[PDB]
């Protein structure tokens, strides 16, 4: 008698291997996988169960409203209590690639905010990031998870610069719930380094903190921390400002010899609550 554990999820045509445990409400049996729908996240201990209810009428894309859509990408505003069952799928699917997360039942408290990528063949869901209603800590960002079979696109770099562009539209600093995993830190990095690159170049050769700050919705912190790693802090006409140097148009032409996509702030409909 073989009782498993959960080793590999179906998603589509992608068999994905868990990283940590996930609390999935399922029997332990000889079998070591199940079914995860990419539209409804419904999971299934059989290709037969999942095929029956792959045949239903349902939407293809997550349950909430759009509220930006560019040629690449689109955004879907979820309210935890207005899909309660949606959302405990979709943590109990994101606590795979956590170390750590709430109690997957309990998402009330959270606003989603869903990407997907657009093809012919629809929406696809390739990650999301959770946002508290109400943090006291100020935090913009709850949880942040690209799916693994999407991971290292530049998928999780939009999601962050979305969080931001939300911030922004709130007139409110924000920074990522803390502590980060490993991961997210080094992409939350990649992301301030990035920013702050491209402000310097695109927008004035010397910043002050203020106007990083307003432009960005990056904490005093987060600013900082950064442009000392870049070696970029210093003080002019009375403040402490971030400057523009050799380094710095070399890293930018870099990032945009990559030719990453980005987040249009002008795309973003929405009125904070
Ligand atoms: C943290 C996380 C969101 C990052 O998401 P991601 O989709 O992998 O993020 P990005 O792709 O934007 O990261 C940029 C990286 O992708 C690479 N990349 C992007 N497009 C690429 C392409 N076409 N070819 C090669 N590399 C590419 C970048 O070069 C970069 O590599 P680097 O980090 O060594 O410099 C993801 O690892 C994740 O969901 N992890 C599990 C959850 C977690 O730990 N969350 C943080 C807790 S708050
Ligand atoms: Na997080």
């Amino acid at each position: 008698a073989r009782v498993r554990n959960l080793n590999r999820i179906i998603m589509g045509k992608y068999e994905i291997e868990p990283w940590y445990f996930s609390p999935y409400p399922i029997e332990l049996t000889d079998e070591d996988f199940i079914y995860i729908d990419d539209f409804t996240l419904q999971y299934f201990g059989s290709k037969k169960q999942y095929e029956r209810y792959r045949k239903k009428c349902t939407l293809r894309h997550p349950p909430g409203n759009e509220i930006y859509r560019d040629d690449y990408v689109s955004f879907f505003e979820i309210d935890g209590r207005k899909q309660r069952t949606w959302c405990r799928n979709l943590c109990l699917l994101s606590k795979l690639f956590l170390d750590h997360k709430t109690l997957y039942y309990d998402v009330d408290p959270f606003l989603f905010y869903c990407m997907t990528r657009r093809d012919e063949l629809g929406h696809h869901l390739v990650g999301y990031f959770s946002k508290e209603k109400e943090s006291a800590d100020g935090y913009n960002v709850a949880s942040i998870l690209t799916l693994p079979q999407y991971q290292r696109m530049g998928y999780g770099k939009l999601l962050i610069e979305f969080s931001y562009e939300l911030s922004k539209k709130e007139n409110k600093v924000g920074s990522p719930e803390k502590p980060l995993s490993d991961l997210g830190l080094l992409s939350y990095r990649a992301y301030w380094s990035d920013t702050l690159i491209t402000l310097l170049v695109e927008h004035q050769k010397e910043i002050t903190i203020d106007e990083i700050s307003s432009m960005t919705s990056m904490t005093t912190t987060d600013i900082l921390h950064t442009a000392k790693t870049l070696n970029i802090l210093r003080y002019y006409k009375g403040q402490h400002i971030i400057f523009l140097n050799e380094d710095i148009l070399d890293r930018y032409n870099r990032l945009k010899a990559k030719k990453r996509r980005t987040i249009d702030p002008n795309r973003l409909i929405w009125k904070p609550p």
